[PDB]
C-alpha cells in the first residue's frame, strides 16, 4: 500500500508536505479526512481552483473522504495571500449570493448527500459564532504576533500597509483547521502555494492548543505553461467553470489549443486516465501529432466531465 | 443519517437482515466492511448475480467498503444449496480456468487496487491451509450437528440422500465469514435467499468461537417476472454477462424486452438512477406506453454498464 501516493508523485502533484514521511505513513495505515475550501470572492470557480478540487477527487478514488469548505466566514474578509493591495469587503448579500455560485459547481465535482463521504461544510456555522472577547481568549492568546509577521503573505503586504483584518486572517482560517481535525476528523489539508502559510499556520495553531492531535498539510503545485502565460487568463478574463461565463465551447477550444509542450502534464494533472493510457497518448503525439490526439482526448476530458456529455457533444460540434 | 438504508428498503432489496435495528445502527454508525461471493461454478456470471454486487456498489456510495470472494475453495465443493440433487466436482484446472472468467467480470463491476476500498479476496488462500486434523478440532468442536440438519438447504437433501461433501459445506463458508470478520473487519454479509442458511451460520459459528465479535448478514429479494417465468432463463440458456455467452445485443433487448408491468421495480433495482428520475420515468410509462421509455432507458443503463458506453451505442444500432 502506498499506490496513491505513488501516483500524486507521479503526475507532480505534490508541491510540499508539511511531515513527509507521517503523510505517507496514514495515508499507508488508515482511511483520512481531507479537505479544501474557498471563499466566495465570485460566483463561479474557475481552472485555477479546478486542479485541487480534482487532486482531493483523487483521494477519495482509493477510501479517503474530503470535505469542501466554501468561504462563508472568511470570504466576507479576504485572503491577501498573494495579493499586494489590501482587499475590498463583499456585501453580505455578494457572498450569500456568491457561495449560491461556487457551491453550485463542487456539488457537481463532488456527490454530497450520502451517509460517510464528502461534507460541504460552511465556516459562516462556527465562524459566526465566536465574539471579540472570546477570540482574543480562547484563539487569541495562543497565536504569536511574531509568528504572523513571519507569514510570506503578510510579510509584503506589510511593506505597503496591511490593514488589521488581513492581518488577522489567518487566524480564522487556523481556527477552521482545528475545528475540523476536531469536529469531523481531518488531518490533512490541502492547498495551493498560495495556502502554504495558511496551511502551516492551522497547523501550529493546535499545536499549543492541544499538541497538534495528528495534522498534516499538502500543496498541489502551480499551473504553469510553457508560452509563459499566466494560466487561467483569457481576454474573457480566466476560464470561468461556468457555461455563462466560460462556455462548453470556449471552455473546449482551451484545452484543445493546448500548447504540445506542456500538454502530457496537463494530462496527468487534470485526467483519470492510467500510466498506461497516457503513455500511449504521449507516443500519439510524440510521432503523430498531425492527428493531435493529446490535445483532443484532453479536452475531451475536462469538458464532459464540468460541464457534460451532452454538453461535450453539444461542444465538439463547433470543431 | 440514514439514506442508504432508507433507499435499499424504497427498492425492495433486503429481503431479510439478522439484527434488523442493529444493522440501521452500524450503518448510521461507523463505515461497515461488507463482503460477497460466488464460486466459480462457471466462466461467466449471469443476471442472477448481477443484482447483489450491484446491491455492494450501492454501499460503496455512502462510504462502506465491499469485498469480493470467489469460490476458490468451497468452488470445488458447491453448495447444496437450493439444489435437489448432489453436485459434481469440477476439476482443479476448470476450476483454475473458471475463477479467471468469473473475476475477469468482477474486476469491471468493482474498482479493485485502491489503498482503501473493494478487495477481491480468494478463499483458496485459507481453506487451502487448514488441515483434516485441525479442522474437526479448532471449528469443528463448536458445530453441532443438531444446527446442521437445521439448515432448509440441506432438510431437503436430506430426503433424497445428502452426501457428507455437501453436508460439510455450510462449515467452510461459516469458517470464511469468520475470516474476513476477523482478518478485514466484515460485520454484514450480502447475499441472496439462497443464501440465508449460510449467511446464519457464519455468524452462528462466531458467536462460540468469541462471541460474535460484531457481525451481520442482509438478504438480497429474488428478482421476480410478471409473465411468471424463472427470470434469467432464455433458450440462450440464462442471460450471461459475458459478450460471447450473452452479447450486447442479446444482452440489450432483454432489458428492452421488459414486460411492463414488472418494470418500474427492475429500474429500481438495477439502475443509479433517483427516486425523482424513476418517478418520471414511471409516469413516461403511466399514460404515453408507446415510447417504452421506462424499458428503454434500463436496458441502456444495465447494457452501458455491464458492457461499455461504446458496446451500447454497437447495440443499439440493432434496434
Ligand atoms: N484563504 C483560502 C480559503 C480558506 C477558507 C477556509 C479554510 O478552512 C481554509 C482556507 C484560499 O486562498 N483559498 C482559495 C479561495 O478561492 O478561497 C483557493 C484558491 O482559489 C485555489 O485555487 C482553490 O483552492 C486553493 C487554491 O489556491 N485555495 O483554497
Ligand atoms: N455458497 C455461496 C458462495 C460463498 C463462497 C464463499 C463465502 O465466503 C460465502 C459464500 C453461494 O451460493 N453463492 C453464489 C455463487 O454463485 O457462489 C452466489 C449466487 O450465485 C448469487 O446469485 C450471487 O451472490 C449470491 C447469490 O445467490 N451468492 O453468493
Amino acid at each position: 500500500t502506498n499506490v496513491l501516493i505513488e501516483d500524486l508523485k507521479w503526475r507532480g502533484l505534490i508541491y510540499q508536505q508539511t511531515d513527509e514521511q507521517g503523510i505517507e505513513d496514514l495515508l499507508n495505515k488508515e482511511q483520512v479526512t481531507l479537505y479544501c475550501g474557498a471563499d466566495p470572492t465570485a460566483d463561479s470557480l474557475h481552472i485555477g481552483h479546478l486542479l485541487p478540487f480534482l487532486t482531493l477527487r483523487r483521494f477519495q478514488e482509493h477510501g479517503h473522504r474530503p470535505i469542501v469548505l466554501i468561504g462563508g466566514g472568511t470570504g466576507m474578509i479576504g485572503d491577501p495571500s498573494g495579493k499586494s493591495e489590501e482587499r475590498v469587503l463583499q456585501t453580505e448579500e455578494q457572498v450569500d449570493k456568491n457561495i449560491e455560485g461556487i457551491s453550485k459547481q463542487m456539488h457537481n465535482i463532488f456527490e454530497f448527500g450520502t451517509d460517510h463521504g464528502a461534507v460541504l461544510v460552511n465556516n459562516r456555522d462556527w465562524l459566526g459564532q465566536i465574539s471579540l472577547i472570546s477570540f482574543l481568549r480562547d484563539y487569541g492568546k495562543h497565536v504569536g504576533v511574531n509568528y504572523m509577521l513571519g507569514k510570506d503573505s503578510i510579510q509584503s503586504r506589510l511593506e505597503h500597509g496591511i490593514s488589521y483584518t488581513e492581518f488577522t486572517y489567518t487566524i480564522l482560517q487556523a481556527i477552521d483547521f482545528g475545528h475540523l481535525n476536531r469536529e469531523l476528523n481531518c488531518k490533512i489539508q490541502v492547498g495551493g502555494s498560495d495556502q502554504w502559510g495558511n496551511i502551516t499556520s492551522g497547523i501550529e495553531l493546535m499545536r499549543r492548543m492541544y499538541g497538534q492531535t495528528d495534522a498534516y498539510g499538502l500543496t498541489i503545485p502551480l499551473v504553469t505553461k510553457s508560452d509563459g502565460k499566466k494560466f487561467g487568463k483569457s481576454e474573457s478574463g480566466a476560464v470561468w467553470l461556468d457555461a455563462e461565463k466560460t462556455s462548453p465551447y470556449e471552455f473546449y477550444q482551451f484545452w484543445i489549443n493546448q500548447s504540445d509542450e506542456d500538454v502530457i502534464k496537463f494530462l496527468k494533472y487534470f485526467t483519470f486516465l492510467g500510466k498506461e493510457e497516457i503513455d500511449r497518448l504521449e507516443q500519439s503525439k510524440n510521432e503523430a501529432p498531425h492527428l493531435r490526439e493529446a490535445q483532443k482526448t484532453l479536452a475531451e476530458e475536462v469538458t464532459k466531465f464540468i460541464h457534460g456529455e451532452d454538453a461535450l457533444n453539444d461542444a465538439i460540434r463547433i470543431s
